[PDB]
């Protein structure tokens, strides 16, 4: 169908926070194949996989509905710095653009 | 049992926004319930009743993991307004608080 334009905010290993654009065209991409994708480029570290994958899915389900989530990263449990989802530290956000 | 302390972010017809602070006792409260107590109050549009019950709901299942989701109103907009997710008018933000 129509792509989707997506925007994945999160923080690297510098610590620095991104806006990560891509697109996501229904019933030819996947949710766990864009994710991936993401971690082989080096966007996404892969213990991410399943989580961004999961809200990927939620939000290119529905996308005139939902329209943003933020959700834990599982990368995040495993560093040291503290979990502040209103700051995406340990946490990431992924909006339609 | 500790309540789920959440903040529903809305914008007013002066174009203002507001944040709603509530609470959700989980095995008590009900989606449907606590919406239309905000509903009673005066602080959302009976017409959205559904749809923020739902997201409620969502929201509410796996507070740890899913800390804020952005959504389309059944509200909608009016006057020269058209819909606006970053500037939510004509959508809303539910979170954690
Ligand atoms: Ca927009
Ligand atoms: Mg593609
Ligand atoms: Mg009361
Ligand atoms: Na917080
Ligand atoms: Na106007």
């Amino acid at each position: 169908k129509i792509p989707i334009s997506l925007v994945l905010r999160l923080r690297n290993s510098k610590k620095e926070l991104n806006d990560i654009r891509f697109e996501f065209t229904p019933g030819r991409d996947t949710a766990e194949g864009v994710s991936q994708e993401l971690i082989s480029a080096g966007l996404v570290d892969g213990r991410d996989l399943v989580i961004v994958a999961a809200n990927l899915q939620k939000i290119v389900e529905e996308p005139q509905s939902n329209r943003s989530v933020t959700f834990k990263l599982a990368s995040g449990v495993e560093g040291s710095d503290i979990p502040d989802d209103g700051k995406l530290i340990g946490f990431a956000q992924l909006s339609i653009s």
